């Protein structure tokens, strides 16, 4: 019975038990993972479950001048453990550290813990660090220039590119937009052979400088701009401007020669991805054109510089980044995932390019290719089919013959062994927080090594909203999908205020049967009933109900937010005068766009980090949705923000941080002077120094204190 | 009986009839006057208040080119008018206009009004022109250089210097802090002789720079900023870094040879002005040290370079800005301003730097000095001798006595004639919104010129509040000035919530018998009791009053304003629980420094454009009542609105121009963080490009909207 605190959900108090770092070791029989200490790495059988030994501890190691630590990466050949520390994070993906080499060899007493551990470089902190194939070599980035370490050659450095410059050439990373937008931090490979390194150059040098005001502010404080502000720049392009120019490059080991590889590839496209395949004279180069509809897969050869086309595949819409890394090279064949059939299948190709078998057919989606395995001709992936709400491990052989491998309906993630013979199952629902088993590759448990018992009967105590989903019909006859959290005490006698949730942008799902406790939990037991519903343009439900949003988005989205309000409004608990809505990130643009949609339904509004015009947003992500504004004007147009807002009705809060990279604060700036402008009234809280996740010491706490009381004052 | 509504009051409908333009001609008898049209500019007897005629007329000149002038200004002789068009403001006095000549002479019909215009100058807009004695030459600035004008050669104009730079050198006029804090606009005089210019030359450039974002906006639109936003760079020095470096230098204009003074100053002094005297070889030169408590007037010879010192005043505080513009040269003697004896009083001097009297004495303030009669040896200033509340006119004989000129209390503002036998003078007191008459050197009102009758008349079908005055005594026997503004409805059987308003910079008053109505009287018709205290700190009571803050300003002015609440809390009519508080500029600071005194008396309050931290402040104004923070560090630390901000109480809204270029939004967005990291909840309003004033456009309208809605939420 006793009450949610706000405070003990934003600092974490019900996050479940997991195990993180969890590694597959080459054998296929075993797997690692880090102690929650930080301080310790742990082999455990995934046959029993059972702890084999210590193979890492920093009271344990010789000259190991760190007290924890925060990641790590076995070597191919499971000799070698690198290890990083001091990880400063630089955007979403990127980040610098400072990595150790500890080679995992038995002493007299058969123990590899008392080992000397080599600091990687005498250099400076390094980014994206990758074993070659045998495991001699490092390649590493520092100061957007490749590094080569050979571990055979007593951590012999060598530097592989000399052009690398801050703001103008990347050499092996991407820039900042290739790597929000394709979701990678490294391109940057080792061949077969262990001779060549093939790597992807951004030269940025055109692309246009972004600038914000940084303060000292507080946690951290900046002090150097205690009494004169600073700033930040980088290369960010906005819709319709010019991307990086990019090229392959391979690099000889034995030789030090340079090469480029001679793709034919347009002006104004994107390479989103290499990797060298299992052959070691074929390199995997992956192309887009700026429409980003037509996906071209090339076979470079390193030496030769030739590129042959292996693969086309095409869209009337675009393709999504979700392919790339879907794409796993065995020594005859690769698997791709594709939209050609309008939902997200799996087929299967010949090293040259030719299509054996389309794996999966189906209503339903794949949402990741775990992997084949060659003994049996059997494939292993995630999918959907038992609902859009859900997910599950499948197993497809040789002949055709589909088993479902998870024992429970809800969410399931496994990671695989190196041999498929075994995976680590992370499985939740609406009543499961978390558990953790050990299956083989039936689906039988092997072992449950957790099950956050002691997190259920924290719980117990406390009055708890449940979730339930449920489904309704717009005017327009789609069945659209939606959950509900009412509070613990609730009456159909009382008419009740409403919050709605959504995020709603391009392929997204919020509407998932996995367990939270968050913000909207709290909501509700505050006496609210809090609804988020998945409109048409999200993912799960195949392409057409995706991407009908293509070259305008937001309009349809919005109309089946208000739709979803009307919806609830007929509702006879739910008092349709206090109906609130909210969102962050494309979530907080849907908030201002259902809240100026014409039909007034909303009483208030709260939009976090909103983009407020596409203009203003990077050229990957909008031109996949709306190609450049030249092209599309009057789709950028109907899709703004700032057109209907003489339309915003309800009261609405504006939150956003002003550091913010990702979605600039300039979207916020612009939008509320055209609301003031128009004679609009509205609130504001904008955060100091902070990025589009509003975070830092007291923020989240302070953040979502003001978006409950302004719900609580507003409806 | 109708209700006030707020559009009328930011619209200006209550604006009273006046005059504008005003300007005395040379021979005694005549003023002249802007057309409200701003098309002409008529000629009108101070003796009887007739019409004489229109000297100028847009559609009565001969190529014409502008519809409208914005100001004008007649050259000592009578025979010409220099007209300013195009008006720019850069910041609050400097601004650029296209000026126009436009000579006064007769036609065949004996009109002035048929002549041809000419463009002052066939290059760019100009700053600060200015007259030579004899009207023949004109001296402007422009890009931070000086040109001469020669109206005998054909208006000849040459380039006087060549070194000005900006952001760099400027020539003639001054940077950012010393037109902000020394309140001026020009450093450009010509001598009696008509033969010499002298400048002072500010050297900017080891300066900070500071720089904030421009949006593209709107009201407004700033076009290219429309995709990328930009910025604005300007220096501005911080307390305690270093300001301009000063010179001043002479150009004699047959000989075309520059000299400099040799003015003996401390390397970081001030030269808040220069003032040629009647005296040809003479030009005063005014001079401040760094800690502004040593006013030196130096008499400079334009020729030789030799500088001697005429006048050294010093006080335990400071000299403050107001004395230098009244310091009046004749023939033989010149008026000084000082607060030596405690009180600000007149002084006359003979030419040679020798006190020949003091004329005013006693435990009021003169406000201004207005001239001196020769014909009688009298002198004729403003004083509040009746009341700090209150300003009327005055005149003391060569003998002593003293005659009040002003008819009625409240305020007078008078503008004499050149030869001291009448004056216009503009009235007003809580009651009466603007009357202007015209009086002769005695007080007798020879005409009435406006009585602003149709105001008062349209008022009359409104609910007016009415502002009566008050006293009351602190706990520590203090006696303050306060209004009180209650509903037009009001009960003493009805307890009531409390708007308090107060400015409470060192000096200033709000409390003056003057009319108005302002978003405070709105405000009182929708049922608040509206109050405004002048605190310890306040002008127009004497030194010991004003400068008890000095080196911790802030502390004393926020007990005095928790005083107030204590006070008013008292008082049967009034719900202690609902007393707010509000200001702009220095008056948002001491919202901020009130509201986290350590007594909870606020239910909530307002700050607008306020300073949070002194450094972040200017170097004149700060340093005027802080020195610098290296050597008043604990001040500085204890006048912080951050170091008290942990005891913030009640709820706050914190209102901010992104664009300021006085109060840097620097000080908001830190303050906002420092507030969001001790948990304490604020609500924020940002305004995109706008400064100080915060205006443009529905900027007002929507601001004070903001206001009214956030304390009917929160009282
Ligand atoms: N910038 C977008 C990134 C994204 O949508 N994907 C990149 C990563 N990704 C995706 N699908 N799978 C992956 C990942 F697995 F690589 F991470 C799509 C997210 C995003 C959308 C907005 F409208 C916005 F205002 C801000 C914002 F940050
Ligand atoms: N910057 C200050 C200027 C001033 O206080 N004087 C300059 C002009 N002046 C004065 N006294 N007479 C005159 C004038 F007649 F010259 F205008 C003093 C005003 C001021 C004080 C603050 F705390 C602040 F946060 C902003 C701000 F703009």
């Amino acid at each position: 019975q006793k009450a949610l605190d706000l405070k003990d959900i934003t600092s974490g108090r019900f996050r479940p038990e997991n195990i993180q770092g969890v590694i597959p070791m080459p054998d296929g029989e075993h797997y690692t993972q880090m102690s929650a200490d930080g301080t310790q790495i742990i082999k455990y059988s995934f046959r029993t479950g059972e702890k084999v030994e210590v193979i890492f501890d920093v009271n344990q190691a010789r000259e190991c001048d760190f007290k924890n630590f925060d990641s790590y990466q076995f070597s191919p050949d499971g000799d070698k453990l690198l290890i990083a520390t001091r990880t400063t994070p630089i955007y979403r993906h990127s980040y610098t550290a400072v990595h150790y080499i500890y080679p995992l060899k038995r002493n007299d007493k058969g123990v590899t813990t008392n080992n000397i551990i080599e600091r990687l470089s005498d250099g400076g902190p390094q980014q994206v660090p990758v074993f070659s194939p045998d495991g001699t070599m490092i390649a590493f980035v520092r100061d957007n220039n490749i590094f080569l370490v050979k571990l055979l050659y007593g951590n012999s450095e060598s530097q592989v590119t000399e052009d690398g410059k801050q703001n103008s050439v990347l050499n092996g990373i991407p820039d900042w937009v290739y790597e929000e937008e394709f979701g990678f931090n490294r391109a940057l490979e080792f061949s077969a052979d262990n001779t060549m390194i093939a790597f992807i150059r951004f030269d940025e040098s055109e692309v246009p400088s972004y600038s914000f005001p940084m303060f000292a502010g507080e946690a951290p404080q900046i002090t150097p701009l205690k009494d004169y502000p600073g700033e930040y720049t980088y290369k960010y392009p906005k819709a319709g401007y010019p991307n990086s120019k990019v090229e392959v490059r391979t690099y000889d080991i034995k030789s030090h020669v340079t090469r480029t590889m001679k793709l034919p590839i347009d002006a104004d496209g994107y390479i989103p991805r290499i990797r060298f395949t299992k052959d070691a004279s074929k390199l995997a180069v992956m192309t887009l054109n700026r429409h980003q509809d037509r996906f071209d897969l090339y076979f470079a050869d390193p030496r030769s510089t030739l590129c042959k086309l292996v693969l086309r595949d095409e869209s009337p819409y675009y393709i999504k980044e979700n392919v790339f890394d879907n794409i796993k090279f065995y020594p005859e064949t690769f698997s791709l995932l594709s939209e050609r059939d309008g939902f997200s299948h799996l087929y299967w190709y010949s090293m040259g390019g030719n299509l054996i078998k389309k794996v999966t057919n189906g209503k339903y989606e794949v949402k990741d290719f775990l992997g084949y395995d060659e003994a049996d001709g059997s494939f292993y992936y995630t999918s959907n089919e038992e609902s859009p709400l859900r997910k599950a491990v499948y197993k497809i052989d040789k002949k055709g013959k589909k088993l479902k491998l998870s024992q429970r309906e809800g969410t399931n993630t496994p990671l695989f062994s190196q041999s498929m013979k075994y995976y680590m199952n992370k499985f939740s629902n609406l009543d499961t927080p978390m558990l953790v088993t050990l299956n083989d590759n039936t689906g039988k448990t092997l072992k449950t090594l957790i099950n956050n018992d002691q997190l259920k009967q924290t719980l117990s105590g406390y009055a708890i909203p449940q979730k339930e989903f449920f489904t309704f019909q717009t005017t327009d006859g789609v069945t659209l999908n939606g959950w509900m959290m009412k509070p613990a005490n609730f009456s159909t006698s009382k008419k009740y205020p409403v919050l709605m949730y959504q995020y709603s942008g391009p392929g997204s799902q919020q509407v998932l049967d996995t367990w939270g406790i968050s913000w909207e939990t709290y909501m509700a037991s505050l006496g609210y009933i809090v609804v988020c519903v998945d409109g048409r343009g999200t993912g799960g439900r195949g392409e057409a109900f995706e991407k009908c949003t293509y070259l305008k988005i937001g309009v349809k989205e919005a109309k089946d937010q208000v739709e979803t309000a009307l919806y609830l409004g007929k509702q006879p608990y739910v008092d349709k005068d206090r109906i609130g809505i909210w969102g962050w990130s494309y979530g907080g643009y849907m908030t201002l766009m259902s809240m100026s949609e014409g039909t007034p339904v909303f009483k208030a509004g709260v939009a976090v980090a909103a983009p407020t015009d596409w203009r203003f947003y990077d050229t990957i992500y909008t031109e996949r949705f709306m190609r450049t504004p030249k092209e599309n004007a009057e789709g950028y147009k109907e899709s703004s923000a700032f057109t209907r807002a003489d339309k915003l009705h309800g009261n609405l809060l504006l939150v956003h941080g002003m550091a913010d990279d990702n979605v600039h604060f300039q979207n916020c700036a612009e939008y509320a002077e055209h609301l003031v402008q128009l004679g609009k009234q509205f609130d504001m809280q904008v955060y100091t120094n902070r990025n589009h996740g509003i975070y830092g010491g007291n923020t989240r706490q302070h953040l979502y204190t003001r978006l409950t009381n302004f719900f609580l004052n507003n409806l």
